């Protein structure tokens, strides 16, 4: 019971680490794709006329 | 120590889990930018004439 808590006491970090690792990407992933649409919308009409 | 082996199964299978996803978000991440570049490449290239 000693040994799984110290084997919680540790997952516990991890648990945060990555959820904070994950939106820091995801939102690069977000906000990239709000920057892809507006290009090639400035593409999409730029190679029209 | 009933809920240490539910808990410790627990949270492991999500480590397990979002491993996987970091890779996964991380290769949108290196993609969507590495094609924001080839999108600002033919842009760039279509002002010049």
């Amino acid at each position: 019971l000693e040994e799984a808590e110290s084997q919680v006491s540790q997952l516990s970090k991890i648990k945060v680490s990555l959820t904070t690792q994950l939106e820091d990407t995801k939102r690069l992933a977000d906000e990239e794709a709000r920057e892809r649409a507006t290009l090639l919308g400035k593409f999409r009409n730029l190679e029209h006329d």
